[PDB]
């Protein structure tokens, strides 16, 4: 069983580079993530000797 | 054969300039998920001692 909480801290930038508009900037921030995995596995095994 | 759920509120911060009028935009999204993961295996080893 495994869950997964992970926060992605994200930033941009925001340029722009016309004739008529330009203006530049940068960005920052957190997002969110929150999980959940159940996992199911069998084998099998046959050795001679 | 496992499932992953992953439940998120993935929020970003962007602030925007222009020429002569700034504004800013922030967004967050919930969403839901079945990424299931399924697998086959074969296998074989030969020792010797």
């Amino acid at each position: 069983t495994s869950r997964t909480h992970t926060s992605e801290v994200h930033g941009n930038a925001e340029v722009h580079a016309s004739f008529f508009d330009i203006g530049g900037s940068v960005s920052a921030g957190f997002s969110n993530s929150n999980s959940s995995t159940v996992a199911i596995d069998h084998s099998l095994s046959l050795a001679g000797e």
